């Protein structure tokens, strides 16, 4: 069924587990989350990014909004990184049921006053908002997300649930080796701000994947992504929605190689992109497990 | 907006046109077909095989039902090549306004029966249907003076066929490498038997197994590290008579899943750092929209919206 974000979010965060905020472009990588989550009969939120929005356009944001009504679990579409207010508006207009305004690497005045414009709009059409305080960067200090702060950015926007930079960010290369996520920060955090946590750039670029990427003919660095250690106390802690979409593609893209590289003769599509699809979903479904939000729904 | 096919066949051969059915599989040749469309201010028709209705579900029926609902073109959604009574239900039932029900492997009682069978569901919900007949029964008693003659289809068999079965619209065997022709001969087009088909079959004809696979689409695949027969399709000249002969429904899907996955190769042959899905499947999506377009142009439905 399809539900706002926070429906899903503060119930997760009081129940101790966290929900997936998957990116998809398309039609497979839709499908996969979808039926990732029914198999794991649990809840889920479809993110699409404004360059989802470009390039799937109305035909994704229909298979977003009319396939989470007849999930038989509860699904939240969701804009991921909406830089302005029109693109809030053109989300609302696809009817999106969560939006987030990042205005992060805006003062805090400008922060506040863009994210709660968004709050007033979304909120009169029934959508909740995410916003961001803090600057998703490596490894109070730093521009990192300041706990009493977030407390008087949410009072005062509104907002429904905050993204907090507590040292993970976007990528396949987080850090060399484990990145450092600061738990005690994120503590604080939670204990002066009850709305539910989130948590971007939190894929795991598993050590495997990458090689299984590598052997199709991907090249890529030294990539590393956020421990799976780490997103588990995260969630303790306070993070209810854990956001994936390099991981995805890794797999993805791999897939489609391995196919290519094997069958020259092949030209249908399914055939390449099917397998593909399937191992998108893999992922999805480990990342559920590993969220603990496996029969949630 | 979404119209049946009749209503487009119709139009098409009264016209001196043909409409390609251009088979999409997912979200990228759905877009890369209305797209062509759009901008060619042609009518279109999306076709979903029972490979397409399998692999892309709810969400390719969805889409493409509403997204034709937008279209500023007429468009059909049409069941490309179905085997089944039910496999017809689950199309009605997912919107469709055209459905097809490929029984010409049967004899030709059957192949009427199940025919018949899914134009009376399909008249009872406002569907228009396509029917297949290929080989030369002996119906009438006809006796082939000619190995292709037994192969191809007899024209008063059509007649006859299409009387019985009540159906909106016929594709009929003519020379293509499709069905009991497949494989038993170079392709071609029997004009002259299309000829005499249209002069006993008034409804719009329709025309499978003919892709242009042009030779410059070849190379670029096997370019790309793809290995491909001898491909052998229909000439533009003849698809361009066929059409002035009755042909109105052209089904093309192989010329697409090429370029398809052509442009695939291209990009991750060269950029093997890409991981980002958009980044080599929007540039194919592309060359899909491209092939459509032509096909449109070689058709001749440009600005007949
Ligand atoms: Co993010
Ligand atoms: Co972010
Ligand atoms: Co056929
Ligand atoms: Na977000
Ligand atoms: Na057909």
């Amino acid at each position: 069924m399809l539900v706002t974000g926070l429906e899903i979010l503060k119930k997760a965060r009081e129940e101790g587990y966290g929900v997936g905020a998957f990116n998809v472009n398309n039609m497979e990588f839709l499908q996969a989350v979808l039926e990732a989550a029914e198999e794991q009969r649990s809840p889920v939120i479809l993110a699409l990014s404004e360059g989802a929005m470009k390039y799937g356009g109305r035909a994704l944001t229909l298979m977003a909004v009319e396939l989470a009504k007849e999930a038989r679990v509860p699904v939240a579409v969701h804009l991921d990184h909406g830089s302005s207010y029109e693109s809030v508006l053109r989300a609302l207009r696809a009817g999106f049921t969560s939006v987030m305004i990042d205005k992060s690497h805006e003062d805090f005045e400008t922060n506040v006053r863009e994210t709660r414009r968004v709050v007033e709009a979304a909120h009169a059409v029934g959508v909740t908002v995410e916003a961001e305080l803090g600057r998703l960067a490596g490894i109070k200090d730093a521009l990192l997300t300041n706990p009493e702060e977030a407390r008087i950015f949410m009072e005062r926007t509104g907002a429904d649930y905050l993204a907090v930079a507590i040292g993970t960010s976007h990528g396949a290369y987080k850090g060399k080796g484990r990145p450092f996520i600061d738990h005690a920060r994120l503590e604080r955090i939670a204990r002066l701000v009850p709305a539910p946590l989130v948590l971007h750039g939190a894929s795991a670029v598993p050590p495997e994947l990458v090689e299984r990427f590598r052997a199709s003919g991907g090249e890529i660095g030294e990539a590393a992504g956020i421990h799976p250690e780490d997103i588990k106390k995260a969630i303790s802690l306070g993070i209810a929605k854990i956001n994936t979409d390099t991981d995805l593609r890794l797999a993805f893209t791999a897939l489609i190689r391995e196919a290519l590289n094997k069958n020259p003769k092949e030209f249908d599509p399914r055939k390449y992109l099917g397998p593909a699809r399937e191992a998108v979903k893999e992922v999805v479904k480990s990342r559920m497990e590993l969220f603990g939000s496996v029969g949630r729904a």
